[PDB]
């Protein structure tokens, strides 16, 4: 029995739900108000950041790491490649993700105030440059690395979501990457590790994928 | 045939270079120079930087992936647990270094000039605590992670190697974690990896 601390609307927890709805898991999610940080939560992870994994004794953070854990102890679906060569290159983009795009979307879940008004245009920019260079890819492919679903969609997901909550604008060449978020999410294990919350961040002018 | 791209005093490098004399399969290192640093390089790794390594169609960067892969490849001797916990546990533990201790040796590899006199006396800073923490560790462990050498020693060796060359003076605190040192460094395939150019660091 997993317990997953997951913030209502951290777009790295939302990795670790989405993973485990869609392995269809044992697990119980406990939702953690980042508002109003409870103790607990610098105490398991010196980093004070969610998500955390706890699994009897073990304690994991890190959402890659955790999603990671769960996919070696849990195979089904498989969500790393079986194959070497095909896994190493996967584990080179998801490292390539956090560089890239994911150090921005700390900036914008993190840094608060009038000051960092100035950091999160830059990150919104960053995150729209790179998102606009990777669109090419699904036009031919139905997810990241073809048609199997992967954790390099897994690990995107969560801010191709919040691109609307985050005032990421793409320009119109980026259309293939869209209508790839959309295939995620009408994934039954997306609408259904989404929070409450995370629902409303759907902008006003589009539909809610439903079973 | 495994062809590595190496820099000779480069520490990612060297991390490279010792996985794969522990495992002792064929290989081939290829020496990179910056201003010889060939133009083939940017389409392996867009980044421009070494380590790359290359295997039939397959091109990879950045060590720790690069080890990883070798690691996956060529089992024995294993670099990380088998054990499903322990080795979640132990791939935690080699991320935290890279953000506590290696960012700050990229800082003092890849910033130049008087500009970075600051940053760089902040990265020695911040390596010289973190090392503190952690040597007390090793008045109990052979290695990292006790009696088995694992990629936490593999990571973490280039650095404990350049702490002089990088002039980084420790804390009074930190003898075991230069016995722990001494104790990779005699390694024979850490011997084999060392450079001409990195013996002359110490």
């Amino acid at each position: 029995m997993m317990v997953l601390y997951s913030g209502t609307t951290c777009p790295f927890s939302q990795r670790c739900r989405l993973v485990l709805f869609e392995k269809g898991m044992d697990f119980e999610i406990r939702d953690v108000d980042l508002f109003n940080k409870p103790e607990d939560i610098a105490v398991m992870n010196p980093y004070g950041q969610v998500p955390i994994l706890v699994e009897r004794d073990l304690i994991l953070y890190e959402s890659n790491i955790i999603n990671e854990y769960i996919d070696e102890r849990f195979p089904h679906p498989q969500l790393m490649p079986a194959d070497p060569v095909q896994r190493a290159r996967a584990r080179l983009f998801l490292l390539n993700f956090e560089k890239e795009l994911f150090v921005h979307v700390s900036t914008l879940e993190n840094e608060k105030g009038k000051a960092a008004e100035k950091s999160h245009e830059k990150a919104r920019l960053a995150i729209r440059d790179r998102l606009t260079q990777l669109a090419p890819i699904f036009l031919k492919n139905k997810y990241m690395l073809g048609e199997e679903f992967s954790m390099l969609d897994v690990a995107i997901a969560p801010l191709l979501w919040r691109l609307d909550h985050y005032g990421i604008e793409l320009s119109k060449n980026a259309a293939p990457l869209m209508k790839y978020a959309e295939r995620i999410f009408s994934r039954p294990a997306y609408i259904e590790a989404l929070t409450p919350s995370e629902k409303v961040m759907r902008r006003g002018h589009h539909h809610h994928h439903h079973h």
